[PDB]
């Protein structure tokens, strides 16, 4: 019945007794005097000049009176007013070359700091505005922004930086989402977000807390001010070694619910931004006040961006479909489509798709089935994405009908307005570092690092951002290939292959540059040399896993001759057991072909035809072949020439159950007609040269400059609202829509990149995980 000398307690009593936690107001069973003795407010959070060495008065909020040190429950500026210090914002950067913390403090702590909404361009406003934030950034580690998860929500993206996965694996896919096995609705607002079930991977907190690291509460509720919370950490600071939590959290609301009412840029969010800077300095300040403003590491992180969104800035559904009231749809700066009542019979999605695609000119969102968004999104696997999802244009809302705030966010994780904020500083983060931009996917596993956990199996690469950090717990190690290639000979002759085919060195050093990618899985593949390029030949799936190649800037572009235009030839050095055959294309009416290797860019009218081989050859859509040819003839050529020359590797991706994962052979749901070729969900590239542009590809001293995509094999380019217009039109649109990382074709492919580079490997994780994104 009493929470006296029990205020904030890190622990969950029960079975019936009331609490006094940090959340017992969110979860109503506070005991009767909580509000009364643990949320004093008398005399504000600021110590004045004449309450210096006052009277003990129990009934005040925070403290100025000389025992206050030793209980942690001073105000944040007691000893600023009182003791004649300086605010900690008023004192020079000064390097932290080890962590300077009192005895018995076993690890630096770790405060999170995570504001929301907080847009990546409002630090150009600086210590004008923020002179505490700008100190943290400046004397400490930061990145110019971090891209956040999409949807670019606050739950998900809170979520993610948690347990350092997709939306789609942690199951919070969304502020709002329904879920057809619960049959339930979760929402910002209501009690079945408390369920446990919503929740999965493996946050911070549980992973600190598995491992004997005690986690200090992780969630506020909104009845506790800002400074309450801030002195409710510092006195958590100040308890016992064998009690004391090593890792915090703090959000605050701000600037997100201004960002709302006034737009990303109005004038109106100077005094939120100085609000949340005001709250950082009584942190640092309180900090210094316990002598751990050089012990701590702190990490200033945001969620997400805002945009400027109006509501003359909609799109009503009610324009392209005519039974609006047999959907349900979840509205805003993204949109999710489902039936309204299960119980439909004739609710065709296919239908809701063709009537939603490509109808105005100035369309402002476009339709896609869930598997068919860009894999870099990773927003498909799971059972709460409804199929048919909506993109939607920056600055754009999406309503279900005309009956149904200057700013939002939620749009493509790529978009600038949607990007944030990351700074650390402390002992382990490095000092005065500028750090290129990064996912908030990978922040996870630096939290364990700094905390000396060991991560649990999450979407962030281990070691891509070491370079963050002054001290490393975890030094990656390369994996090892799995699956060792054949080199096979000439072993058939030309006779010995009917597969209704009818036409009429110093390799490996020029189009291997970064050495063979290995193969991460269990199989039979074979190496294959030619002048022009080098492939590891599939056997199971009859098509290479990967096809490199490298053309200099002053290479030649020639046509393919009229005379070779069906030209396919049967590869001597493999058996036609294991080939591919020109037949099933002929039997299959809506399947075409392509070729890895360009033969648009053959050095020579020899060396051409070995592009025609039925080992450099893949299933692809005459929709797909428009895509693809005008990439090959002229896109690869023109990135050539301007980065002084292109290493390229291409090939195919299988991913029928969209888990952004390799599919096994079991998982192929699509052949060729009346055969065993595998028919690709996509196609990848990756197209390396050197970063210092003067040198050439094949020669590069310096760091390595990579750009990729994943492009899917669809049978039409109904995606692309311009596709009938001549491909220069669209077709680097569709390209750089669905650009990607290194590693997502990894994940895709099963293969590993890079292995022979003078770079170091943590280093090349970085490259792996960069992402071009065109803005
Ligand atoms: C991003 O990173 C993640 C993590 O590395 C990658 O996802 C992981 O993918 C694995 C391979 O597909 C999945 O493995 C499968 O797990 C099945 C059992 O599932 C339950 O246990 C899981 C294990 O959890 C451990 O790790 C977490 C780490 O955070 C800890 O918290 C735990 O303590 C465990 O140590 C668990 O993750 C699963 O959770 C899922 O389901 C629950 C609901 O039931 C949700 O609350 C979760 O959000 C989560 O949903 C996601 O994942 C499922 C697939 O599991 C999808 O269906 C959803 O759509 C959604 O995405 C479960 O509680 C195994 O039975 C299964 O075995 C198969 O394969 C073996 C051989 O290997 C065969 O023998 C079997 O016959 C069987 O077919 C398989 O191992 C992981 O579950 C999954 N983990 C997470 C956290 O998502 C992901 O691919 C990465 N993405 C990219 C792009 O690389
Ligand atoms: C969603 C619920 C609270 C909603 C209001 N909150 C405002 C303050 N807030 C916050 O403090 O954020 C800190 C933060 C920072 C970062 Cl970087 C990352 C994260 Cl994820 C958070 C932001 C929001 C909360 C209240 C209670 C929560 C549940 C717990 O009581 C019990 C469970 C504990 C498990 O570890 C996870 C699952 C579960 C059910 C908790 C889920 C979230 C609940 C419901
Ligand atoms: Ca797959
Ligand atoms: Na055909
Ligand atoms: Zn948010
Ligand atoms: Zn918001």
């Amino acid at each position: 019945g009493s929470c006296k000398g029990r205020c904030f307690e890190l622990q969950e009593v029960g079975p019936p007794d009331c609490r006094c936690d940090n959340l017992c107001k969110s979860y109503s069973s506070c005991c009767h005097d909580f509000d009364e003795l643990c949320l004093k407010t008398a005399r504000g959070w600021e110590c004045t000049k004449d309450r210096c060495g006052e009277v003990r008065n129990e009934e005040n909020a925070c403290h100025c009176s000389e025992d206050c040190l030793s209980r942690g429950d001073c105000c944040t500026n007691y000893q600023v007013v009182c003791k004649g210090e300086s605010h900690w914002v008023d004192d020079d950067c000064e390097e932290i070359k080890v962590p300077e913390c009192p005895a018995g403090f076993v690890r630096p702590p770790l405060i999170i700091f995570s504001v929301d909404g907080f847009r990546a361009s409002y630090m150009k406003k600086g210590s004008k505005v923020m002179p505490n934030i700008e100190k943290l950034r400046s004397c400490g580690t930061h990145a110019p922004y971090m891209r956040p998860v999409y949807p670019t929500k606050t739950f998900p993206n809170l979520y993610t930086l948690a347990t350092g996965l997709y939306p789609e694996s942690h199951g919070i896919v969304g502020n709002s989402m329904y879920d057809p096995v619960f049959d339930a609705s979760f929402h910002l607002r209501g009690r079945e977000k408390f369920n446990h079930r919503w929740w999965g991977g493996q946050p911070l907190w549980i992973t600190a807390t598995k491992q004997g690291v005690r986690a200090g509460t992780f969630f506020w509720s909104v009845s506790i001010p800002h400074e309450r919370r801030i002195l409710t950490i510092l006195q958590w600071l100040s308890l016992p070694d064998n009690e004391r939590p090593s890792v915090y959290a703090f959000y605050s609301e701000q600037p997100d619910f201004s960002g709302h009412k006034y737009g990303p840029f109005g004038p109106e969010m100077t005094n939120p931004l100085r609000e949340i800077d005001k709250t950082v300095g009584q942190l640092m300040d309180g900090l210094k006040q316990l002598r751990l403003h050089r012990c701590v590491n702190v990490i200033f992180v945001g969620d997400h961006g805002m945009e400027d969104v109006t509501c003359d800035r909609t799109e009503f559904l009610s324009n392209y479909l005519t039974n609006v009231d047999d959907i349900t749809l979840v509205p805003g700066t993204l949109g999710r489509i489902r039936a309204k009542s299960i119980n439909n019979s004739k609710y065709d999605p296919k239908t809701i798709i063709a009537a939603l695609t490509c109808k105005k000119p100035d369309q402002h969102f476009k339709p896609y089935m869930k598997q068919h968004l860009p894999k870099r999104l990773h927003y498909a696997n799971n059972r709460r994405i409804e199929d048919i999802h909506l993109l939607v244009d920056r600055r754009w809302h999406v309503a279900r009908k005309p009956l149904d705030f200057q700013g939002d966010h939620g749009f493509d994780n790529k978009v600038n307005s949607m990007q944030t904020v990351f700074v650390g500083y402390g002992p382990t983060f490095k000092y005065r570092t500028k750090v290129p931009p990064f996912e908030n996917i990978e922040l996870y596993n630096v939290m364990c690092d700094l905390l000396g956990l060991k991560p649990a199996p999450n979407n962030g690469t281990h070691g891509s951002l070491n370079h963050l950090l002054r001290t490393n717990t975890f030094r990656p190690t390369m994996p090892d290939e799995v699956s060792r290639p054949n080199y096979p000979g000439i072993m058939y002759l030309q006779s010995e292959f009917d597969l209704g085919c009818t036409c009429d060195g110093s390799t490996k050093e020029r189009h291997l540059l970064y050495g063979r990618p290995a193969v991460l899985y269990r199989t039979s593949y074979d190496i294959l040399y030619h002048t022009d390029f080098e492939s590891g030949y599939s056997e199971i799936f009859l098509m290479p896993l990967w096809t490199s190649y490298t053309i200099s800037k002053q290479a030649e572009v020639s046509s393919i001759p009229e005379h070779l235009t069906n030209c396919v030839r049967p590869d001597v050095r493999v058996s036609p057991g294991f080939s591919q055959n020109c037949l099933a294309y002929k039997n299959d009416k809506q399947m075409s072909y392509g070729f890895l290797f360009p033969p648009y860019l053959s050095s020579s009218p020899e060396a051409k035809y070995d592009a025609f081989l039925v080992t450099n050859m893949v299933p692809m859509y005459p929709a797909f072949k428009r895509v693809w040819a005008y990439f090959q003839r002229v896109l690869v050529k023109k990135y050539a020439s301007e980065r002084n020359g292109v290493n390229v590797i291409s090939g195919p991706i299988f991913d029928y159950n969209y888990d952004g994962l390799r599919d096994t052979e079991d998982e192929i749901k699509q052949y060729v007609e009346g055969s065993s070729i595998p028919v690709p969900t996509h196609y990848y590239s990756i197209i390396t040269s050197c970063l210092d542009f003067t040198q050439p590809a094949d020669k590069c001293d310096g760091p390595l400059s990579v750009s990729s995509f994943i492009l899917p094999h669809r049978p039409d380019n109904d995606e692309s609202c311009a596709s009938s217009e001549d491909e220069s039109k669209w077709v680097e649109e569709l390209m750089k829509m669905h650009t990607a990382r290194v590693r997502d074709i990894e994940h895709l492919t099963g293969l590993d990149f890079y292995r022979k580079t003078s770079r170091s490997y943590s280093e090349i994780l970085t490259l792996k995980t960069y992402l071009h994104t065109y803005e």
